[PDB]
């Protein structure tokens, strides 16, 4: 689709057969999930927002599907205040900006 | 133009005389730019992302050029890493998300 920006880009996305709403978000460079359940082996790291640093868990390798579009790639999953998918996954399903 | 999201998409914006980079950040409310002194009256306000939250001033009106485009509105001024154009402007120069 083509997404307008007088609203905030929120989506639905399927993980794991859960349904959640996530923030498509150019400004970040990772996808970021609030605390949930994923399977497979994950590593901790930390990542830099606005506000400091945040400790995370890295798991490598996720399908994620977003607005139908198939991803497969790094989400991090930690205290962000909202669902966010950035570049790594908006890459992959074509995602571009246009003015 | 159309911008790819391989890289941060990073773009020149004008604010009076000042040419600075700044991210064009679909995940941002609101335009936020690195501490400068802008004239005029402004409001403090608490910004919340990763991390948490930073104390910004809040100026309204203000004309910013971005990569050609005219756009005047509320520019957040605070103690972020990066310059960062939110929807609030992205909307005036016609920025769409697309895929
Ligand atoms: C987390 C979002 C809901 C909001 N953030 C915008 C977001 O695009 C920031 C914008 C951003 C970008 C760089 C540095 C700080 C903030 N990106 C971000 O935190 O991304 C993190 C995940 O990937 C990593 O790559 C960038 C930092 C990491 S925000 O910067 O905190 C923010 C919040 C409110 C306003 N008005 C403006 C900006």
């Amino acid at each position: 689709p083509q997404i307008t920006l007088w609203k905030r880009p929120l989506v639905t996305i399927r993980i794991g057969g859960q349904l959640k709403e996530a923030l498509l978000d150019t400004g970040a460079d990772d996808t970021i999930l609030e605390e949930m359940n994923l399977p497979g082996k994950w590593k901790p790291k930390m990542i830099g927002g606005i506000g400091g640093f945040i400790k995370v868990r890295q798991y490598d390798q996720i399908p994620i599907e977003i607005c139908g579009h198939k991803a497969i790639g790094t989400v991090l999953v930690g205290p962000t205040p909202v669902n966010i998918i950035g570049r790594n996954l908006l890459t992959q399903i074509g995602c571009t900006l246009n003015f």
